[PDB]
């Protein structure tokens, strides 16, 4: 599979190898605020992330994921539409080339300059290859990126990257508090959706906050000197590793506020 986000290799062109692509609950999509409904049976969204213990970071081609020892419940999401206990696994980001694109979910059409995945799986399922095979497997929780003032506890993953450049790179990255990334509040959309990358499995309860977190232009710069090719390839900056907003269909945004 050579699937990427250039002219040739494109979310355009993945539906040929992942048929999914086309199916019936695919992300991102646009979250249409007068059309999403405050749902009150919603309960409170717990993120229990203080035992969390990062392992490591890794340039994969596609994007970067700093990486969590997920062997046991240390880092875990519950609550607001969710039955049971997802584990964090690792978390990743999706970003532009300029200011004005880079989100995969958008807001009333508005595209952010990124966003944030921290990706989680059901304990029910024992682990994560058996979770993606589950209508709630998994449950991503995406926050938007905006350029402004910079985002201090970002800065020890901005910092590392010059040592992950290119595909395949990988380097230690213990210690790292994901509860840094989060913004005050937890108000969020959610619904039912996908991976946004090959293979693009319907596996997903997407939980999507609605207030961004501020980054500065020299955070997100950085993000953009990263590389899709791998060492001695010509250079490719990774940048607008992002798939565009995909058709609702049968579904319902769900609100968690008024
Ligand atoms: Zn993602």
């Amino acid at each position: 599979h050579h699937w990427g986000y250039g002219k040739h290799n494109g979310p355009e062109h993945w539906h040929k190898d992942f048929p999914i692509a086309k199916g019936e609950r695919q992300s991102p999509v646009d979250i249409d605020t007068h059309t999403a409904k405050y749902d009150p049976s919603l309960k409170p969204l717990s993120v229990s992330y203080d035992q969390a213990t990062s392992l490591r970071i890794l340039n994969n081609g596609h994007a970067f994921n700093v990486e969590f020892d997920d062997s046991q419940d240390k880092a875990v999401l519950k609550g607001g539409p969710l039955d049971g206990t997802y584990r964090l696994i690792q978390f990743h980001f999706h970003w532009g080339s300029l200011d004005g694109q880079g989100s995969e979910h958008t807001v009333d059409k508005k595209k952010y300059a990124a966003e944030l995945h921290l990706v989680h799986w059901n304990t029910k399922y024992g682990d994560f290859g058996k979770a993606v095979q589950q209508p709630d497997g998994l449950a991503v929780l995406g926050i938007f990126l905006k350029v402004g003032s910079a985002k201090p506890g970002l800065q020890k993953v901005v910092d590392v990257l010059d040592s992950i450049k290119t595909k395949g790179k990988s380097a230690d990255f213990t210690n790292f508090d994901p509860r840094g990334l989060l913004p005050e509040s937890l108000d969020y959309w959610t619904y039912p959706g996908s991976l946004t990358t090959p293979p693009l499995l319907e596996c997903v309860t997407w939980i999507v906050l609605k207030e961004p977190i501020s980054v500065s232009s020299e955070q997100v710069l950085k993000f953009r000197k990263l590389n899709f090719n791998g060492e001695g390839e010509p250079e490719e900056l990774m940048v607008d590793n992002w798939r565009p907003a995909q058709p609702l269909k049968n579904r319902q945004i769900k609100a968690s506020f008024k």
